[PDB]
């Protein structure tokens, strides 16, 4: 009883009333976490209970803090990470953000709409981004981009050596919002940093920005993070006012693909608690999806298009919701075709089974994608090495509960080795 | 164009207005022709012309003639058929319908038509041997004393003439003339609302079934059923030899009507049979029931068919009226899988440009189709289904409006699989290839499915011979105009030889 | 049960032909009136049976012809005039000849159909010396500029569309018939594709239309109107004096369609001429053209007409085909204003049944509009407006499918207040109050509305006088079964005399 | 936000949400202040009214009759400091939220102030002798519900101090409770329990809540918030209580608990008005729950049109912060985006330190909110899942909110007597505002609780001829709509009115220019 008497109702305001707290979700929860990870967090032990607790990217704010700091985190939260790989089926990638400082006044103050004559990648941040590069980051969270040229400004510094490290760009003042299309062309994906657009732009209008960014990214089928002070009170309390729980409830109902933690796991008393509470209450918030009218309006938005593997995905979605289907098992290099289906916003996890461990990582940018990194060696046959990364995903449903045998899958491949392929969609049972 | 423009619409008011008759057909023709074979268009010549000119399935009607008239009817159409079978790649298959006669009620030979006058008195007797002036008629029994009462009206000749029972009888009925005209002799009699005592399957039906099973029919039309045990009471006559051919029960009368739910789930399709219909219920009512049965079909997935005088003025005329054009049209937007011609191509003065103009008035109404709004209701009126072959074939009809396919290649052994993507309705045409002729020929029945006989012999490795099956269909694509090399296909496999196992959607490159 | 369906595909599962029509038909029926109709004694049973709109066709007869037919109409409109509560206004409606061809005289007699051999030649010749004396050889039509726009072997086609023809030569031709047929005493040539120069409004329309004012006409069916200028020209030769008089243009061949915006922007009211249309463009792209220019006119709030062979074959039978029965129906379900009988009523031999058919088509097929979506619609595409009557028009329709009620009581002196009202296309009748005849005759245009002409004296107190009306229509909806005492109506007035200022709905209950 | 109203679907709806296209000068949703001590001057009540204040919260929990009879006297005296000018006074109700079954600790070491240090993991014990009454600390605690122990169960949870301190039983013993903390802190005096999964067997409507009850009737309350309804007959004991005297004043459920939420259907038939109570509802229910029951609850009385309430911690940060959390301005917001009738304030104005900053974030919150509001989709599922109504003012009422949507009215002017009519016209959520004029006080002051109802008490006299009297007040609505900017001289405007005087007759829809 996943709210599914809800998600057949034919309003949208009878799915409201359809709402049951007596309805349990799907185990399986598609929207990331992002836990800003600081002093509070840093230990290696503590950080193996947060990704227990369902942590998928580690954020590291250098607005403060030496690189021989931020090293000693990385060092720690791999550790933690890796302290699961004893066990291929139950392992979980972990993604390490870097959250660059940007164009700051220091304690820090704050000016609205005026000009910032600062640069957008100041030589603090070249060695900051530099420094990612060198320590193998996932992502860079780019803050106070203002236009599109900022983007390239930061592509341009991160270079070819991590030319595949995706670009989040950070809107975190009116200019961003004005321009914010030429900026979201411009990148992999966009956080709404709620905390400075806060002050920049009047407060009561950050809701509306939100729900704007998240739309546009959400038709663009690029990731958006809602971030900063979902759960604040949890710094000092060990449980979130009724305003934190339906903040982090509507950001999963608007859309995002991934909620963030910045002072609640950096610096608060109950790091655990709050990234525990983001998980239930995301949870939650998927099975009250009106997917009826989610998935319907998202592919009258999406235009036509020549890509076998655009079509495939649209057909994979449409053919998950026909036989509630456990999940979306797709083999893929880059994520791409793994991020195609998730643009569409199945219901069913995306069992996105990948040997690449930068793709598997970046993963968690996407909303319900769950990746599985497989360590297994390439078979000499490519069928039988097609087929073994599939059930090494089948083996994984199972062991995490997504689902059982007998039960109907989707599974998506190509037709031959190689990236932008994937076109064949095969409705199997589970073993 | 395709009417493509009238396509991404959000309402279906500016769909509506969008409508251009500049907007040139692009598609192939989905909706299935059927043309009753008759004196008109019973040589072999004709046959061939009609086959070139549209014609899917050839009906034969069982209330006259006799077996041997059929058969060579039938060896004609299979003779007209096969004379295109030297190509293998434009080869049409031609499936063969059997009418059957059903419980139908004639009158005797007249004294060769007379004259009722009206308002006047005519006794409806049930006598011996007086099988007919113009006050003394002869019926074949239907018991109507048993079935008839008060003021009920029976209606001579295709309901051209009205009756009135104004007494009772023994084994006569003094009736009034409600409706003046002619009479000629031997003409049909249907009693309204009535519960004609004739069986199911008459004994005359039972040697029918039985000689169409002997002669390798691929449907029957099941004439004037009411209730859900007819259509059993057919498929028992049928047996073992014949269970692999399809029952389409005409719906007839209002008993058929108000039973319809279990009729459909009984019968294999529906033919709304609107001749007989419109003299049973009332005619201003015909469109009701055609829209409700076409809609409950297209829920269930089951084949429907429009036909009877939706081209009758084309029997003496070379063009249609206006009315029949637009009759034609609708029955395809309200979702007919196929349509029918009777005496228009039977013994009309024009059957080719009956089939011609059906053909031609089809394929622009498949462009003037509101997909946007079809499918979503399509698929909300269908439930989770737990099948593997429904959800890949509502994949590959979703991937089908996505990538813009110009075709779904399906391969399939009984048709289940083709008849499954057809039920989502894409735009683009459903190539069901098949090395089964049966299912071949009737796939017709179904909307947009173009069946294709590929008579390439099994190959031993099975991944070489499902490809060499759908390379059958990418050249019969390229061939008739479906699409070119480069285009984007929609190709649907299983994983294992046999049916039930459709599970794989591919979007390949034309080669 | 059907109305309230989520779904469309549903709406059409649910159609019941078990459940009756409600007491109001609301399409307009526009008979054509002809030797077989132009008696007092059938005009009257005529307007019994339903006929809202007389329509005279200036293709024939003499104005002391047409004046009679005027007089036996208004005689028998009249005819009821004692009661004004049961008195149902009738419009009369000119259809002009337009830029017609047409041919001579078949040797010189006016009933002597000749012959054609199919492939045999013809000679269009425009030498007046054949004019009453045209052969099966020799062929003279009255478009003395056809060979300055018919020239690449093009097609002719003679006597409505039936035989075609292929021209072979040049020069004030030799035509190669290429369908057979039987021609005839001035008969019409359609010249399809060809650009014809012939005026707009020719010497004889201007008689025509002379004619007209000085008969109080209503309407105006503006015979193949290829642009706007041809809808103002006509506008400007009625004048001051034919002013008020509606203009309905009639499109008729491809120019009218290509520019169907402009003339619709500069006309009273289209409509759709089957006849001449499906000759001029290919017959099977009519119905998108019908349904282009009904949901056109719907989205523009003007009157649009579905013409032409509707009922055909009730000129000899009486009762319809299955195709005629379904095109009446789907012109209402498409949302035709007002459908139309030509040949039928005029010379047919059934003129009363194929008016009591259209009657009950039209009223079966108004149950089953699917209005959840319709008015949704028509509500999304209309823009907002500053005028309070269009705002008071809207939340009257909206408050009606509400309350369910029974009518929408209109007071009008020009008829706008209900017009607007139509336009939104409610399923309670609109029950236009008015003192002014004409605007009675002019309201049949409009789908639903059910026009009363009251005729009790102005009382001196307004308030009065309107609340006057208001229990006239009560009355009137009372006495032909629309509502009872205890049922709820809508009431819409103004706050002061005079036209326009319509701001006011009250949701009253039927004393 | 007309942009945004335009689209077709709800995403393009969403993105097209211009955060530069300025609101309309209308708040249709209800502000809800708790009085308290940072709240009870009159200078401040004035400055709360002023800075958008409709209904004015007494909650009964603490404080005596006295007590509270003293901030109603200081209310209406803050409201009829307005009444100088009829044409922008501003009605304010007055709500009465009562106690309900309510479990309290008992004073910690014989103070009010004291508190105690609790730690996980430690012990606990719950003891009902009213000897220790007094007396509690970290070793004994003392709560006032005497069957305590025939509800809860060995391994149970006792939440305790608004659900910050969690224990967890481990023995039973028919007087004691040998638990043990789970989640410790500062143990204060007095502080509330909650008992999540139990059946509570105190009464609905205790002693102590008759009297409130009848106190409130005395005192010309309008609107009573009870607290803590498990089924209907407790709103048919509110009701009872209320008697003929206090026939008119709405009962407002409160659902605070999981078998309230089981029973909402049944109980809203029974109320006049729903409040979500978020705050003792997210301990007796899991907090990532809350969020469903608020969608389902707003959802179910827009869907029956009648007032829902979004309460407790929706600025729970501004009661020491001027600014309010982003979270805090999602979720003010999304309730209005909900279809909230009415948002409310506790802490952040009964004690906070910036109770007039948390009131104007509310309406400015609110006022955004509203603007980004997809009518279309709202006004079309509202009508779809109405019923076909025989009432002459239902058909009215949708009536003119269609063609206020057609000729974008400046506002509809409804004249109402008991309110009915103005309820009936914002079942349906016009984008215009709803000006109701009356001449009940009691009704200008219950239309708060409605969306969009913009009320307006007339103090003219009646007029000799009612046609006269009904085209005074319909000119005094344009006055009122004129001067506060909802509408100027050449807009059209809907106004509402009856063929006859006395409630039930409006039937009039008049589109008419504001002169
Ligand atoms: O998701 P990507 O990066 O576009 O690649 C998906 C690819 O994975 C495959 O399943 C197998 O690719 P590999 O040979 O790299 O394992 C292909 O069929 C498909 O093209
Ligand atoms: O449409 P049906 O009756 O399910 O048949 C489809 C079958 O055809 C196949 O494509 C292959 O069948 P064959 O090898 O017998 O030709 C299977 O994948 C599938 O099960
Ligand atoms: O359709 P129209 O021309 O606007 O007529 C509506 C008019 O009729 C009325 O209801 C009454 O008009 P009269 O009584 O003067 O004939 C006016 O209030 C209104 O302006
Ligand atoms: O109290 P309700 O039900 O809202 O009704 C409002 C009433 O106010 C009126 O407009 C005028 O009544 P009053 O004489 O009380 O002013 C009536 O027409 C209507 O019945």
């Amino acid at each position: 009883t996943q709210q599914l008497h809800a998600a057949m109702a034919d309003t949208f305001l009878e799915h409201m009333c359809r709402l049951d707290i007596d309805s349990p979700p799907i185990t399986a929860r598609n929207t990331g976490i992002i836990c800003t990870i600081g002093p509070a967090s840093r230990s290696v032990e503590t950080l193996k209970e947060m990704i227990k607790s369902g942590m998928n990217v580690a954020r590291l704010n250098f607005s403060h803090g030496t690189h021989e700091y931020h090293a000693e985190t990385i060092k720690n939260v791999r550790t933690a990470t890796e302290s699961f790989a004893s066990d291929p089926i139950l392992y979980r990638p972990v993604a390490v953000a870097l959250d660059t400082k940007g164009p700051e006044i220091r304690k820090g103050v704050n000016l609205p709409g005026a000009a910032v004559d600062l640069p957008a990648v100041s030589e603090k941040d070249i060695q900051d981004l530099k420094f990612g590069v060198e320590q193998d980051v996932d992502m860079v969270f780019a803050s106070f981009i203002r236009k599109a040229s900022d983007v390239h400004e930061v592509r341009k510094v991160l270079g070819e050596k991590g030319k595949n490290i995706k670009i989040i760009s950070k809107i975190e003042n009116h200019e961003g919002v004005r321009r914010f299309d030429e900026i979201l062309e411009a990148s992999d994906g966009i956080m709404v940093a709620r905390g400075d657009l806060g002050i920049e732009i009047p407060a009561e209008k950050v809701f509306l920005a939100q729900k704007m960014m998240i739309g546009r990214c959400n038709r663009a089928g690029k990731p958006v993070i809602c971030a900063t002070q979902m759960l604040e009170s949890m710094i000092k309390k060990p449980r979130p006012t009724r305003a934190e729980g339906s903040d982090v409830a509507n950001a999963v109902l608007d859309g995002a693909d991934c909620i963030m933690l910045s002072g609640e796991t950096a610096k608060g008393d109950y790091p655990l608690e709050a990234v525990r509470m983001q998980h239930l209450i995301a949870r939650e918030a998927e099975a009250a999806i009106y997917h009826l009218q989610l998935f319907e309006e998202l592919r009258r938005l999406a235009p036509i298009t020549s890509d076998p593997t655009e079509a495939t995905a649209v057909g994979a979605v449409e053919a998950s919701f026909k036989c509630c289907s456990g999940a979306i098992i797709v083999l893929t290099k880059s994520g791409r075709s793994a991020h195609q289906v998730a643009r569409y916003r199945p219901r069913a996890p995306i069992i996105a089974v990948t040997r690449n461990p930068q793709t598997a990582r970046q993963a968690h940018l996407y909303r319900g994608i769950f990746p599985v990194l497989c360590k297994d060696p390439v078979q000499e046959a490519w069928a039988e090495d097609v087929d073994l990364r599939v059930n090494f995903a089948m083996n994984v449903g199972k062991a995490r509960g997504f689902f059982k045998k007998g039960d109907v899958v989707i599974v998506l491949t190509g037709w031959r080795p190689g990236s932008g392929f994937t076109n064949t969609m095969r409705v199997v049972p589970v073993p």
